[PDB]
């Protein structure tokens, strides 16, 4: 009848149908099972719990997510988040529409290949697509040029069109994104005499690095005015009661993303990673790409981090260049817009795998490009 | 027929049936025997009571408690008790009904094989299962948070449970409990001439105890306005018709409950080892454990006890957290009233040891 | 005029001069004061005792530890214990010589902040360094690359090192310890009736692991023969003179070391957190790591842990992989025989934090990176 979009990101599902504004149903990509003892069958105890329901019982449970760095490494988890998603969250039958799901670029050809069994063997959908998130962010942003840098909890990748047309060798992908931020939180925590261990203790850090944390204009600068003032320290209390107070690790924990050298990694920073990437791009598709940067993702959200981006940016490039950062106040659900627009358009309606071409061509019909 | 549900707590047997709102048995776990000549066995006499008619015979009586800091000492005592609850206070034969007893935790694995092989050896008991005194009691109290302090006569315990899920690493055991303090009662009560030496004297001491005692607010302010005033002074009078009068004693008996350092324990009060209990639990359980503490047994039923453990509770925890104690007006006989509920439950059938079981696996399978 | 070496982990004091081969003065980190009743300061009545004078009056006092965790918590105690080493114990002027001292990774800053005020301020010491453990260790072993686990009383933490060069993102801590097996067995002693309670039947039991407890190879096999056989029980004399006997316990202990949830932790055991620390580092560091791995303190003196350890390491790594433990007779000491050593060297005469740069620069020069 009407089409599910459905973003699976790492730690975090978007579900809702095509041609709204906005999904139901968002809650966090975790699996919760008992930690103490085994479980009493005999009674009413439950062995797994998903999502919210997870979160809320979560100082008794082990939380895992099957997604990790943009890749699913437990199946029989995701195939209960999907499942909860569809009888629980969305009150939908899977059989009754098609759907549109989302991967990162450069991904394993295995993972999206059982991923398309499982959308035809567990759930008897009619049809479905699987979609870029970077080109679901442009569609979104409304424009047909721009490179967007897509930043999420496992996978960071900038992708640059020009005038509708994809430049697939141009495609960038990093590991860096937000569960590194979050484990080095943890880390950076220690020094004040803060320790988290657990996973409940990783969501609450989680929390807090979402609540505090900001991106700081010049980090020598901040690192010195917070050396010799106390006006950069911020308090938060803990599910117990007890009171933390944070200085300049609000500012330390996001500036990983501009040095990564932070945690161990040789790789180069956002902005020089746009930057490359925009060199490869032939010489007369610069300038609009330069006019045209676009931010999407919950780890785009920190406070400051799009006029970091710009003066980054101007400092490599030209003079004589204009440099916009294009940072909607709805960027955590860009890709899930983009794909409500997609699966809304005519010309979109011959993308979709019907159950024939699976069945008569194989796994490989996933790889295809009709357009 | 029907289970059978019995609390042998030291000094205390309550036994009734299941489904009941209170056991109809109630009498302390005493054995007394003659003390000044050897017993005429040609006669009619007696070498041996059982329960109250040992106490109704004290005085020429030496009593002794089978039952000690939880533990089983005397077990032929602990033979004649059980044979008196089954054919002379429930009129019930043990060989007709399953059995549900209660322990309390880290206790020796031996008392409960022991015990097990006594219920399926000189009583010919169906089935029988062996439980923790605090889990009854958060049963009986209808919630499935919270952590209970359970304290009697021999043994004080806390355990803490979330969502119906137990937290046996957090699990805390103290032995200073109502038998301590009636020692350091009887201790007191000698700077104002009065002697008690012999275990009548001593049952004495106790109901002193459980009829004057009282828990102090503030213990520098109560003692001080006991020193300045006579106010606080109460009178009792001892079988024999002499009058005692009794003074800061009142409040100073209970008050080893939370400074044990008064009979030379090295151990921390019973609020400082809650909150220490509370503290080993994951930060996101901490909440409502603090919102449910749960008090069971004889030794919590002192006035006052309740305001002074939230006040100090809040004393030790931060100030945006909710802290209550629940203590029920049945207290003392909350773990009885859980059993009684845990074996009404249809999902509880599976949990009965049958004969079958103990016989083809042996003392094993009571763990 | 001779440099000193004090290694102070949390219940031991390990104190004696550099370039010696053992130190003079081990003894306990404790502080006890008299329980039953007031001191008679008339009399000639102590108010407090230190190391093993406190240890040969325990009947009578309350012991603390001032180190927990290894993170100091009780000042008082620390600069009592220090005075007593550097007075009573070793004979010497601490205004006399400088001073190294060891402390493990990711601890508070302000802990070793303080110290270095202590040293300064009370202790007219004319230089100090403050120096990491497994630094130390990998020092006294003789090699410069390797993967060391120490293991004391209160922190276990595994620092790799290649080439001589540190990997400080591969740093892990756990706060698992000897100290937490001496609960764990004081709570498994009560299942056959002995019951420790007090500070001074902890230090019975602390002894009772040290003289009788053991790694098994395989858990399963061991419970098994344990429980089918009466071979493996033991016998102990208490003080008093009453006679104990100890069964399976022996290796249930230690076995927490492997299997952290015995006592309700949700981490891995030292070999995972081992296989996971070596899989941090770059595929070119890897083999080395596993041809060196070097284990110190005292909780690694457990008989048969080495074997397990490779064992355990075997069977997670590749099978084409040389896989070693290096377990020298004496590790109790390694880390003290490090610090005799670095404090030795002529090139680690620049690492001196002299007082003049500790007036002038304040206490954040105890975090410089001479190098
Ligand atoms: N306001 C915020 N500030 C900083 N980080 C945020 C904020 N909101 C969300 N995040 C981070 O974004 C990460 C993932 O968000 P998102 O990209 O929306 O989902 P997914 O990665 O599952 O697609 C999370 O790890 C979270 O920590
Ligand atoms: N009203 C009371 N006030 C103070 N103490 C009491 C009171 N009633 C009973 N006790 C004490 O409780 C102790 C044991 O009671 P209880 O816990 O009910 O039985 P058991 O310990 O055998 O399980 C006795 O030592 C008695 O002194
Ligand atoms: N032979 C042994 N077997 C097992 N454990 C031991 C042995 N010797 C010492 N230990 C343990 O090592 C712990 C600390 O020793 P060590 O690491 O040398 O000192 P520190 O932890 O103070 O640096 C103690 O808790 C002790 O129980
Ligand atoms: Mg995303
Ligand atoms: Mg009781
Ligand atoms: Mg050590």
């Amino acid at each position: 009848t009407t089409a599910l979009v459905c973003d699976n990101g790492s730690g975090l599902v978007k579900a809702g149908f095509a041609g709204d504004d906005a999904p139901r149903a968002v809650f966090p990509s975790i699996v919760g099972r008992p930690r103490h003892q085994g479980v009493m069958v005999g009674m009413g105890q439950k062995d797994s719990y998903v999502g919210d329901e997870a979160q809320s019982k979560r100082g008794i449970l082990t939380l895992k997510y099957p997604i990790e760095h943009g890749i699913i490494t437990n199946w029989d988890d995701m195939e209960k988040i999907w499942h909860h998603t569809f009888y629980n969250e969305l009150r939908v039958a899977p059989e009754e529409h098609p759907t549109l799901l989302t991967e990162a670029p450069l991904n394993p050809k295995a993972n999206r290949e059982k991923m398309t069994q499982i959308m035809f063997e567990t759930f008897n959908v009619p049809a479905m697509y699987v979609a870029i998130q970077a080109v679901l962010s442009l569609y979104a942003s409304g424009r047909t040029t721009g490179i967007v840098l897509d930043s999420g909890d496992g996978v960071t990748h900038n992708v640059p069109i020009y005038e509708g047309y994809a430049l697939p060798h141009a495609i960038m992908r990093l590991d860096l994104a937000g569960r590194d931020l979050t484990d080095y939180l943890m880390k950076i925590l220690t020094e004040r005499g803060y320790s988290f261990v657990t996973t409940a203790e990783r969501e609450i850090v989680r929390d807090i690095k979402e609540k505090l944390c900001y991106v700081a204009l010049d980090f020598e600068n901040e690192m010195a005015t917070a050396a010799s003032s106390s006006s950069l320290e911020k308090s938060y209390e803990l599910p117990d009661g007890q009171v933390i107070t944070i200085g300049n690790e609000r500012f330390r924990c996001p500036e990983t993303l501009f040095q990564p050298s932070f945690i161990g990694m040789e790789s180069a920073g956002i902005h020089e990673t746009t930057y490359n990437s925009i060199m490869k791009c032939d010489i007369d598709i610069r300038k609009d790409l330069y006019a045209n940067n676009v931010m999407s993702g919950g780890t785009t959200m920190y406070p400051g981090i799009a006029d970091r981006m710009q003066k980054e940016i101007t400092a490599l490039a030209p003079s004589t260049m204009k440099i916009k950062i294009i940072a909607p106040p709805e960027r955590k659900y860009s890709v899930w817009i983009g794909g409500s627009i997609l699966a809304s358009l005519s010309t979109f309606q011959q993308m979709w795998i019907t159950k024939q071409e699976y069945d008569e061509a194989g796994p490989s019909i996933v790889h295809r490009k009709c357009f």
